[PDB]
């Protein structure tokens, strides 16, 4: 009943918007967790058994008020839209945001009052209610978001405080839907509230729909293909075509310009210098203004900085500089009083308020409190504020806005930004700050090479996860102006050749000093072949390359050879947990043996290999000095390869430190093979047998191994294993005869309790062992734990021995 | 070839490619040779002095991703001259390497067989480049593949260029309007090109066959044979090509259809 008057009040609403309507073109929405608006609040038992509530993410600025608009027109006039629900209100929190206590408010324009009891009768069956609210970001106030003091109603019909009745009614009893609109910098108020949400990003102009977007937006023939190419050919604005916004402020933004003729690809690098040359194109013939620019920006920031985001149909503004250049304003910016319909007047998306906020402190406050407040929720996040103060603050703009706008600006701001610097450089906090990321955002912004320089000095390490093109640029930008930066962690999360390739180009301008990560992150089918070319160049190049749990294959394997051969400056090289299943262990050991390289460390931990390539290991290993430290941590191989096993170490000389060893097959041969090794090879300091299925008989055989004299074997294990409580006394003893070994551990062995009494005598009369030794998980008895606890502190010469349970 | 081979092959037959100082020709048919063993094989190819004449990689599943290997190691070596990649899974995207294996001259690959391929006017454009200049490139068999009247319009502008010796051509799929044909039969009465061609499963009319016999009646303009396979056209045309190879056995065959 009620239904239909308002589907046509927001079908008026959100169909004057612009239109819109053949103006449009898909976005990405994407949830990992490692789309499609039909369904999207499946219920499902899959992961999603009780929730009730998505948030939608995204890139800095997509409009996302427009996508809410978008789904709300789009219900309102149907679409194939299976109605799921009877009603999804459009909540403008911008102009919520006043701190009155007000009740269930579905009335926007003041009409007469929509039938508010027979609506919360129409809740108890149906949960056909749904509140499309927006702007989150815009509830202001003192910043007091946090768990909610006093609860409301179930009618609603209180008009309690949004703060103590919306917001709880979201926490608790909300018996509907929800999505919520917001960026991901200071939210987590509302999510270590409880929700049980999800959440979806929003992705922005991809290459193909953002040519149909310009199809759309422009006429089809006047300037659909001259203006989209020729932006096309510019090295930069396809990075940012990506964002939507810039995409609109670009289509906006050259309709001017053909009265003009021929002034489009210029003074376009950043999203800062987009603005200005924007500002400046529409401000172009109106100088009288000096004024009226300078009284409508002293005015603007305030409405982030006191928080009255809202200007009371401008009453500010009638206070500060209210002429005919307000209906100009206006009339360029339709955008501005439309929206709200009935009196009142804003800004499109507060981006050209942040624009204008910058302007503020262009022309003449205090910076202290500016930079002490950054990224609060009282003036704002003050991204975009800072992200356009970096962009401005650039030397040549500086000179260029001195003189466009006869204003003094100070250069003790860059300073400023520079002690910030240092502090984002000593919060360890790093998690719920803002990151890395944005930082490389506003030095890119502001194109300056030595403070660049000195903004990186303080960071020897780099931990950023790339989402755009814009975040791969910065990330390039910044990467080869460090110095002072040794370990380069990249988180990828997808044409990656050449993004990598300038990333790691940025490595060869990081001759100075540099280290590299590439961990838990899927290197494609040329993912592989990135850092390949990188690492092929001569200079000063990665003492340690880390390729773990990446998305690899034995794609790389060939290509790691190569630049293994041709690498001088590599010491270790990790491949873990990746793919690298059989003959590309083969591809490795030739690059490795054909030439001289000053390789030390090497993990094949958990790849995926067989017994088949033991014996190419071997020939490497023979062949090879440098190498010394050789994980093949309990992947697939055992048993058969024992033989290869033994001769990789058969003469001394072989200069193999530590050896880690597999979940292995047959016992017997390979502990005899380690037998020969102990016996026979020199500085062999570790062998790390674990989760093994080795015998008694096998252990035996192995201190008899040990029966060798002189023989230099540091750290030992014996994981898993089920002996007699005398082969354990036969190692001890051993011990005792020669000090071989510095400590050991007992893992998952049964043991018995005359095990350990057996192990505790031997060491309580001048301890086998001289470092430690370790325990777990035995339900012994008590007694045991009360001969160990005494012994070390009569003798500490058995340092520790590692506790059960108590 | 068919035989039940994989990846682990590459390397070591590029190994023995490399060892071997008496192996002419290697054939690699029907055999699950991915990709990045062609790189292996290349690199084997390449890297050392190799008497390798054929190379085969007929309907090995590969892609263009490995073409520009192939480039690089033809460029390298002169002993490969005969390089079937046989209708394998590759096509356009591969262009510009396919022209740029023969940019200059002394490249020695005298047939070159090609393969299902997808957009035809790139390929075929830098087919035409390979025509125009590379030398002693013999054979070019584009067989089954869905190439357009424009792609065979701008062969024989690649044909143009005169003093190119290519030997037998054959174009097998295609649906072409019966004046490029005519251009063809043209192009061979200015400059005795080729020796044969082949038509197969092209639809081209009766008029099409009819400007082939007329040209090929004055002075023709192949020399040595044309085949023409499965077309249900009028039988005035079997009269007429019946006749024109009795009076002249310049046209020594025509590849009956049926009758």
């Amino acid at each position: 009943d009620y239904c239909k008057m308002y589907r046509r009040h927001v079908r008026s609403r959100f169909y004057s918007i612009k239109d819109l309507n053949s103006r449009y073109t898909q976005l990405q929405l994407v949830k990992e967790h490692p789309l499609k608006l039909e369904l999207l609040f499946e219920p499902e038992d899959g992961h999603s058994e009780p929730v009730h509530t998505v948030v939608f993410q995204g890139a800095a600025g997509i409009g996302k008020t427009i996508l809410a608009r978008k789904i709300m027109l789009d219900w309102a006039l149907g679409k194939l839209f299976k109605d799921k629900f009877d009603y999804l209100f459009f909540i403008h929190c911008r102009e919520v945001s006043l701190r009155t206590p007000r009740s269930l408010a579905d009335l926007i324009v003041s009409c007469w009052p929509d039938p508010n009891p027979p609506v919360c009768k129409i809740l108890r069956k149906p949960s056909r209610i749904l509140f499309l609210m927006d702007g989150f970001d815009e509830l202001q106030g003192a910043f007091d978001e946090h768990i909610g003091e006093v609860c409301t109603d179930w009618q609603k019909a209180v008009r309690g405080d949004i703060l103590l009745s919306s917001l709880i009614r979201k926490k608790l009893l909300p018996k509907a839907s929800l999505l919520i609109t917001t960026r991901p910098v200071a939210l987590e108020k509302l999510q270590h509230l409880l929700d049980h949400p999800r959440h979806v990003e929003i992705l922005g102009f991809s290459e193909a729909k953002r040519k149909e977007y310009f199809f759309k937006y422009f006429s089809n023939e006047l300037q659909a293909r001259e203006a989209f190419r020729l932006i096309q050919e510019n090295e930069v604005l396809f990075t940012m075509c990506f964002i939507p916004l810039v995409c609109w402020i670009v289509c906006t933004g050259l309709k001017q310009q053909m009265e003009t003729g021929k002034s489009l690809a210029q003074t376009s690098k950043t999203t800062t210098a987009v603005y200005v040359f924007f500002l400046s194109s529409l401000l172009q013939s109106r100088g009288l203004f000096s004024d009226y620019l300078q009284g409508l920006c002293s005015l603007a920031a305030d409405g982030i900085w006191n928080q009255k985001i809202l200007f009371e149909e401008c009453d500010l503004r009638k206070h500060g500089l209210q002429k005919t250049d307000v209906s100009a304003f206006l009339r360029m910016n339709v955008f501005q009083k439309e929206v709200d319909c009935e009196r009142f007047y804003s800004f499109s998306h507060m981006t050209f308020q942040e624009f204008f906020a910058a302007m503020y402190y262009l022309l003449e406050r205090d910076v202290k409190v500016l930079l002490e407040n950054y990224g609060k929720f009282e003036k704002g996040y003050l991204i975009f504020v800072v992200r356009f103060l970096f962009g401005l603050v650039n030397q040549e703009r500086t000179s260029y806005l001195e003189k466009k706008l006869s204003c003094k600006i100070s250069q003790q701001v860059r300073l400023e930004l520079l002690k910030w610097i240092e502090v984002k450089a000593k919060a360890k906090k790093l998690q719920w700050q803002p990151s890395q990321l944005e930082l490389f955002y506003c030095l890119y912004e502001m194109q300056e090479e030595d403070f660049v320089q000195s903004a990186m000095d303080h960071f020897p390490k780099i931990e950023i996860n790339l989402s755009t093109r814009m975040d791969h640029v910065v990330s390039s930008f910044c990467i080869k102006n460090c110095h002072r930066v040794k370990t380069l962690s990249l988180g990828f999360f997808h044409l990656t050749s050449s993004f990598c390739r300038g990333l790691f180009s940025s490595l060869s301008t990081n001759r100075s000093l540099t280290e590299l990560d590439l961990s838990d992150n899927t290197l494609g089918d040329p993912g592989m072949r990135v850092l390949c070319e990188a690492l092929q160049h001569p200079g000063c190049n990665i003492q340690r390359l880390w390729l773990g749990r990446c998305g690899l294959s034995h794609q790389c394997c060939f290509d790691i050879s190569s630049v293994l051969s041709s690498s001088q400056k590599l010491v270790e090289l990790d491949l873990s947990d990746n793919a690298l299943g059989d003959f590309g262990i083969r591809l490795l050991c030739v690059g490795l043996k054909h030439l001289l390289c000053n390789l030390q460390k090497l993990w094949l931990v958990s790849c995926c290999l067989t017994s088949a390539c033991c014996q190419d290991l071997a020939l490497v290993l023979s062949s090879n000095h440098s190498l010394t430290r050789l994980y093949i941590g309990e992947n697939a191989l055992g048993d058969s390869g024992v033989q290869v096993l033994c001769e990789k170490m058969k003469d001394p000389q072989c200069n193999l430190q530590k050896l880690g060893l597999v979940n292995s097959g047959l016992t017997s041969i390979c502990c005899s093979a380690l037998t020969s090794v102990l016996k026979t090879n020199q500085n062999f300091t570790h062998l790390y047998l674990r989760s093994n299925a080795l015998g008694d008989t096998g252990l035996r055989l192995l201190c008899e191994g040990l029966l060798h004299p002189d023989c230099k074997l540091q750290m030992l294990e014996l994981d898993n294993c089920s002996l007699t409580s005398h082969s354990c006394w036969n190692l001890s003893t051993i011990l005792t005869h020669n000090h071989s070994l510095r400590k050991l551990n007992l893992g998952n062995n049964d043991l018995g309790d005359l095990c350990v009494v057996t192990l505790c005598e031997v060491l309580k009369q001048q301890g086998c062992l001289l470092q430690s030794l370790q325990l777990g998980e035995m339900y012994l008895n008590r007694e045991t734990k009360r001969a160990l606890e005494a012994l070390q502190e009569e003798k500490p010469e058995l340092t520790i021995v590692f506790e059960i349970s108590w």
